[PDB]
DNA sequence: TTCACAGCTGTGAAA
DNA sequence: TTCACAGCTGTGAAA
């Protein structure tokens, strides 16, 4: 797909409430003629950087803050250029998020923090520690029942644990993120990672389980709990099941730590609809009826717009977001972020299957998060100079095998053809390679 | 992993996975087996790849059409069933899910595509595919369009293929013969021409896929989809009132679909094969189960005689199949995969402009039958090559060892090679160029 | 930082 | 069928 002038195509992950946008989208085309298009494909996050280097991919992408640094450095994205009075409306600490090299890359939505979800009649008073899990695993069991279940396929929803006793992704110091500083192997982590191995050595959970089948399982009332954001309260309401949703257990005694993301929208920077695509998030998503529209759909959690977030404030499950929020830290955004989830990923899934140790999983991934990404240039550098390096030797054995005369069969490798050369300048060479005077 | 005593089951995203949990647990009861139902993403891709390691599912609910290369790598339990089994369930589904004269699966549910389309905007459906250019030039003006479907997936843009003649591989002499694929043909070009046409002329999109389909039907934004049985259920939770009718003719012909039969093989390596095949016989192969998942998401025109008599009264039934007589069944050979591959990738590079029809398909063809390389021959291929470095590297360790050459202090084999060749009298160019 | 050999697989040649 | 160089990138050495 390409941006047509006149038309807007926007992407917004699937968990989202894409139909509530697009509900948005047609009163913009009601109040203005211009046709909005909302889609969910998989994996829009991997997607957009590819087709949009070549000018093609959406209008509008909608994502977690953390991905658009990435998405800036490849110039992916158009600046974002609100009026001040646009800005003022929008907490400051949300405009943070997505800044990048002193810029705005993108519209703040609505800031999304993990929480603690649990089943009110199958566990009053949830658990406070993260150690208490196994043992309130085994009652449940009794029951038939599972504790505790969400997704091991995202470390986005083990990160939390991971950086409860000291894990960190980048170290922050003197204003910036340390590229070369990566916590995913400190004693920390370790400790959280180990203990989640532990739950699924010792059968409190399986390492399979992703998004779906932890949904499926609270939703259904086969699990005490589990752990998701804001845009899942959805699906639970129309279930049976009477949940509530609190602060995240602590792992030696201190705090989990979610990586808050703020959902942001950025704006394609080939799309010829750029004033259109601002116009329909200023003024028509980011007002009190554009996020309820949205938020109606699938919960938006702590929307960045100060009017509609002091109603949303008032619910319960929002302060209980925000409290596991203020207990982690805003992601950062720079364009390294994609390499730590990739080796964070690998590191979990290795380590929750067996196929790794912790130690040697998160060793790994301390350097895959660390690892320096080659820049095209020195691609090209190292694609040249091996083509050179092969070059010349062709040309050698070229001209080796068209002079020679060196009583070769019909059709023989370059190997052989050296061979024949060391025995012309007095050498020996055996069958495998082993060579004398 | 499996494990005894439990039972996981493996079935695509579309089908009524709800229904067969509901199903699962009352296996449960009276066998006391916990089981579950998990709907993971391209599960036809997966499992030949986790089974050799034994990770798997119990049962795979699919398509009968990759069961033969799957059955031609030993993934499957061949299956027994009783001389009155088979006489339970139509003659025609064991026979497409039986490769080698064994019996690799259970049929389940027949699946063919048909033509959905809105009454409301569309009380008259389009008897052709010639038509629909100018049917969308009017919805247009009223902000709908014509027809949307999934464009990603060969399964679904295969009826207009064949309409003109396009064929996989024909059947001759009892068997398919892989020396005749028609991807390449007249009537495969003029199929794929028509329908890249329509999107050169804006009536479809080319990166329209299953979900962008469906919602635009759902929500009443197209007049028209193609899809198979399991779409009905959210066509019903929706707004629109819809009918379900034989798919449009192309230059005069019928749109021949690849009829599916949906069955469920047993993992080769599983510890449940019998208490899975109760399952399987005598627990959802009954007018009870098959109600179950059919109440989540239509299954189609089921295998067992006793229920299709009851749903073949389904006018929406009735229509399937009769876009199934006007098909054909899949082959369950081994090429099907490649074939699908070769076909899904003319689809998508023709669609977009990537390759002209005639180039597409053209590598289609080609590619329809193409050989995957054996295990062995991998490794034979790495071994001869680490042997090749071996053998060199031995060389110029020994060169660099005792020639005593005037080279460099760090200098790479190409050096220490022009240092040979000046010695046997050779003068290397700079460039590589060499002569006595 | 640049650099060179390893390494596996791809293209297509020689049967 | 086997075979061989191409081709790009990985690993790790030497500054
Ligand atoms: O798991 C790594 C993943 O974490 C975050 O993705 C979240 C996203 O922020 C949420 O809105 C929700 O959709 O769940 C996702 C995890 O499945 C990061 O934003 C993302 O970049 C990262 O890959
Ligand atoms: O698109 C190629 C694909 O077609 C068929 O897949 C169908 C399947 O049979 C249906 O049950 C449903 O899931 O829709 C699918 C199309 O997306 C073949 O079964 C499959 O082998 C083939 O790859």
């Amino acid at each position: 797909m390409k941006i047509e002038e006149g038309k807007l195509v926007i992407w917004i992950n699937g968990d989202k409430g894409y139909n509530g946008l697009a509900e948005v989208g047609k009163k913009f085309e009601k109040d203005t003629g211009i046709k909005v298009t909302v889609e969910h494909p998989d994996k829009l996050e991997e997607k957009f950087p590819q087709v949009a280097a070549t000018g093609d991919g959406p209008d509008i992408i909608f994502w977690a803050h953390d991905r658009f640094g990435g998405y800036a450095q490849s110039g992916l994205l158009a600046e974002i250029t609100p009026a001040a009075a646009f800005q003022d409306k929008l907490y400051p600490f949300t405009w943070d998020a997505v800044r990048y090299n002193g810029k705005l890359i993108a519209y703040p939505i609505a800031v999304e923090a993990l929480s603690l979800i649990y089943n009110k009649d199958l566990l009053p008073n949830p658990p406070k520690t993260w150690e208490e899990i196994p043992a309130l695993d085994k009652e449940l069991k009794a029951k038939g029942k599972s504790a505790l279940m969400f997704n091991l396929q995202e470390p986005y929803f083990t990160w939390p644990l991971i950086a409860a006793d000291g894990g960190y992704a980048f170290k922050y110091a003197a204003g910036k993120y340390d590229i070369k500083d990566v916590g995913v192997d400190n004693a920390g982590a370790k400790a959280g990672l180990t203990f989640l191995v532990d739950l699924i050595k010792n059968k409190h959970m399986n390492a399979d389980t992703d998004y779906s089948i932890a949904e499926a399982a609270f939703n259904k009332g086969e699990t005490a709990m589990t752990i998701n954001g804001p845009w899942a309260w959805s699906n639970i309401d129309t279930s049976a099941v009477n949940y509530g949703v609190t602060v995240l257990p602590t792992f030696k005694g201190q705090p989990s730590k979610p990586f808050v993301g703020v959902l942001s929208a950025g704006i394609n920077a080939a799309s010829p609809n750029k004033e259109l695509a601002k116009e329909f998030l200023e003024n028509y998503l980011l007002t009190d009826e554009g996020l309820e529209a949205v938020n109606k759909d699938k919960p938006l959690g702590a929307v960045a717009l100060k009017s509609y977030e002091e109603e949303l404030a008032k619910d319960p499950r929002i302060a209980a977001t925000m409290e596991n929020a203020q207990k982690g830290e805003i992601m950062p955004n720079i364009p390294q972020m994609s390499a730590f989830w990739y080796a964070v990923r690998t590191a979990v899934i290795n380590a929750a299957s067996g196929r790794q140790t912790v130690d040697a999983a998160l060793a790994a991934a301390q350097t895959n998060a660390a690892r320096r990404k080659p820049s095209w240039r020195e691609r090209e550098n190292n694609r040249r100079r091996e083509r050179r390096r092969r070059a010349v030797a062709a040309k050698i054995y070229t001209g080796l095998r068209a002079q020679g005369d060196y009583n070769l069969p019909k059709h023989c490798d370059n190997n052989e053809v050296l061979k024949a050369l060391c025995v012309e300048a007095g050498w020996v060479v055996e069958e495998d390679g082993t060579t004398y005077r």
